[PDB]
């Protein structure tokens, strides 16, 4: 009811999200951040990215029968962050070992032979800083790529090589 | 001064801004924020908006012969903030009494019979909070419409009505 | 480990409060708390403090023509808390800038050269914990002395000296 | 066009006032005058009174983040009137309902127990007569004490006693 949130996050409802049914709660301040890719289509406008966020949530809900879109946050090439399960709900993007001790953010697209535009890298880094600000992440939070906690090509070769340059990257 | 380099802002070179020739400085921290519209063409995608920002800087530099685009920041319906003279440099958006003491942000479009989309208002509000965090703005800063401090329709009847409900708005 | 787990508050009706005509609401969770004193006399019994809360209300309603007593809560030296406008209604105790974003608590009396008794300070700290427990105050809310946001000697030299030692005081 | 020189006022320049950042104007002729005291320590010489006017401003500007000392004028025990925000700029002394429609003058000192010397009272009345002659105040202006429009001991009991007898006062 006062000014909106840091990181300018597109709220669940704005991208016509089916309502969440998840209950497990994340014990924030959380240690880790896991960067992955959706391996779906990429989009570069808010109209094309609201549609894509909807589509990723629907594959997770209708087909895998999950309680909500598996990722805590989604990032579109349009340069905006899309609210997934948010800062407080356990995710479903990294396995039983990690989901409980991580926030999962996922870049919408396949980044094996492509890179996300700087604005998508920007929205991401800012979403992470707006994390501690709120007090959802720990000050010295570590960033792991998907393929560092699980056997998978995610987040793609090109994007995986960028996030290693990030200051908080590890292992 | 302080760590939290804040929010996402599309940089000058990305929107392909002509090099600025401005040198007068504002004194940190700034008390006032004047909100305006460009009464120009609107845009809803990262690509279309960079073009628009460029057109605005162009009309300003090339035809009005100012040192740079007149606004400190522009705001696109694409939901992204565009850098202008930035936080440190005196803009040219509100006349001689106000340009020396304010930060002028301008929504790109004609908000007479249209409100800007939610994401636009969010970036706009988000940018100000970042201003505060950086120390560019006063914690108790004040938001003013363009029409409050100059004879004009700017920033549109619709968006003027909207900014009136901002907690930092003082008439 | 369940619903109403906090504090003891003398309700409006129990102190004969005149009906409230205020309706504007605070946005929970509220981040700020402003500590004042009534600067008038004190009281140290259910009936005297209940009589006084009524005066302070009379002064604000009849003499000042206000919709309800200015404070969200008043603290008696009888060690009880008097429900003022409460947790959810914007008070009038700190100006147009702080009233909308804070909870105003007034200790009944004058503490320029006098401290409130141990139990009035417990009542007030206990009220705060209760505000957090309920999600009416941010877990990391801030305490401000009235003289820190308005020109006044309120809350009196001595009480002002005490609130500054508080875990939640931010100067 | 009647030309008088009612202004025996110590100019901001002369009391070493920091520069005002206030820009909101009062509409003349103003109908109300609100009398407050600074509740603070006092002065009785041009030298010490200029210094006190400095601290009173320092408090409002430095400790509180205000655009200028709060009062339109201040009254010294030395018999001189100090220029505050003046006749034309809305002061910040008596709240959002009264500030836009009143001139707030404040006696430098705490008058709960002393009365200000006759020369401070004369300075105040000649100050008001002057305003009326300039066309700044309605010939029939009403004088309110601070405690009459906001909850406060200001302007002090004894000086409150005195202003209640004034010709222009009104319940
Ligand atoms: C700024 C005033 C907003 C009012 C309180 C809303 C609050 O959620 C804020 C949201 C994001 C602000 C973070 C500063 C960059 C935060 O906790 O960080």
């Amino acid at each position: 009811e006062d000014p909106p949130a840091c990181g300018s996050i597109v709220p669940r409802r704005e991208w016509r999200a089916l309502a969440s049914e998840c209950r497990e709660r994340l014990t924030r301040p959380v240690r880790y951040v896991v960067v992955s890719h959706t391996a779906g289509s990429h989009c570069d406008t808010p109209a094309s990215c609201a549609q894509q966020a909807q589509n990723v949530q629907s594959y997770h809900v209708r087909n895998l029968g999950w309680c909500d879109v598996g990722y805590n946050f989604l990032i579109g090439e349009d340069g905006l962050v899309y609210e997934g399960r948010g800062w407080n709900i356990k995710g479903a993007h990294a396995g039983p070992t990690w989901n409980p001790i991580s926030i999962g953010i996922s870049f919408m697209g396949n980044y094996m032979n492509r890179v996300p535009p700087p604005r998508a890298l920007r929205a991401a880094q800012n979403l992470l800083a707006c994390g501690v600000a709120l007090g959802a992440l720990r000050s010295n939070y570590e960033v792991k790529g998907h393929r560092d906690v699980q056997p998978t090509l995610s987040p793609g070769d090109r994007l995986y090589e960028i996030i290693q340059t990030w200051s908080h990257y590890r292992a």
